[PDB]
């Protein structure tokens, strides 16, 4: 506890919050209790946002600074921790504060910097979604963030790739958030076009976690009857094949899902 | 039939410039305009995605007229729900404002981006209007005050004035009073642009800055401790017969710059 207020008063004045920031995002993980003293700490979320805010034009044109992408990540990360504290979570999503990181995840820049900023950025959504809250889905829903978690799974680092992906089998996962993708043919095919490129390079250049999230993803999809009808002519050989096998023979958990997603297809 | 309509036309690019050039204009003949824009995240997302698509004419910058009157039509349909009484706690508590502070940060002279300030400034002012104490407590954290201080000094006619008037009913709020009393800096700096502006106010004068630049400085000495710096900083134009031409209408503005100098007097 010692100098972790002190810190989080510090985050006010600019003269001392950059050293605030840096060991507050390093804490973390300790402190269990910092995202209630976040929220509920005078000015200190504005604080959070205007570090965001701040480098809005740098964004594009794309001139983020290495420096300026870790300072802001800083502040992403503690934000992530209001995001999946149980006692912060709802209102964080009242305060509609995610669509702050919309930006961030619109840029398509290869840098470092850029790639760094995108994959912290996920991370806050990622934890957003980490209970299932309804609202959560259809927040995520309404806000648009389905095309810029497929941009991402279709052209970013693995890393982030594999969060975005996680991201959108978590909407999957709930009934609103599976009719929303399968409402035409048009969305849905747009996803299968998708996760199918993604399971052929995945096959060339293997990826647990990824591999995992995308054979949860055409599971889910399956439950609809008709991305099931249309994945009957359009899932990827190399889930069908034994391309697979090999990885597949340690996760037993994606082997299950693998079998349950070539059971539900055909009749 | 129509406002329902266009109000759905906002979520697609293709249909949402239009849209917002109608509602926009269509704002005064709509009672709650804000409550059914406010009715969709989906609705406030598209707004802010506006708002978002002019960052990148920011250094280098390049804002269009064409850019920055689009862009300002959407601001338009975001301070009706700054305004509005059923919609202006949840603007607050997504901090709706923060996406307009890179705007106001903006220093480029072009009438694109003075008018995009002018018009931001204007969303604030909408907030500070409602005489909330949610307001004032909300933008305390914001890093508001330096923002209009800059534009007090720099901007036209219009912006100062907007920006003055933010001020005004800032330090019109007894937290308000306090927090700008609270340090050394703050009411230093504050203390200083008032200044700078009563000169460049006497050589080319404004009736409405003016008054509201004086009401500034009779709240600044409702609060005791101040009052001696005050006495020290208080320019001659506003101790002397300057002004007292331009204030022939104002019989408001001369009543309080009378009470300025009774609280100053020892
Ligand atoms: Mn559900």
């Amino acid at each position: 506890r010692e100098k972790i207020y002190q810190w989080i008063n510090e985050l006010s004045s600019p003269e001392t919050r950059e050293n605030a920031l840096l060991e507050l995002s390093k804490k973390r993980e300790s402190v269990p209790d910092l995202a209630p003293m976040l929220w509920h700490s005078f000015g200190t979320i504005a604080a959070l946002l205007q570090e965001i805010v701040n480098i809005y034009p740098s964004i594009n044109p794309p001139t983020l600074t290495a420096h300026q992408s870790n300072r802001v990540c800083n502040a992403l990360a503690l934000l992530q921790c209001v995001a999946s504290h149980p006692e912060t979570r709802s209102a964080f999503l009242a305060a509609h504060i995610p669509l702050f990181l919309y930006p961030f995840l619109h840029t398509v820049s290869k840098t470092r910097p850029f790639e760094y900023l995108r994959l912290t950025s996920l991370g806050v959504i990622g934890a957003l979604v980490k209970t299932d809250e309804q609202e959560v889905i259809n927040f995520l829903l309404t806000t648009e963030i389905i095309p810029l978690c497929l941009r991402i799974m279709e052209s970013g680092s693995e890393l982030s790739k594999t969060v975005a992906t996680f991201i959108l089998q978590k909407i999957l996962l709930d009934d609103t958030g599976l009719a929303y993708i399968c409402q035409t043919y048009e969305r849905f095919s747009h996803v299968a076009m998708i996760l199918g490129k993604m399971v052929l390079q995945l096959s060339k250049e293997p990826s647990a976690r990824l591999l995992k999230h995308v054979v949860r993803c055409y599971l889910r999809l399956s439950d609809n009857p008709r991305a099931r009808e249309a994945l009957r002519q359009c899932l990827p050989d190399q889930l069908k094949d034994t391309t697979f096998a090999q990885v597949l023979k340690d996760d037993t958990t994606t082997k299950r899902w693998l079998a349950q997603l070539v059971k539900n297809l055909q009749e």
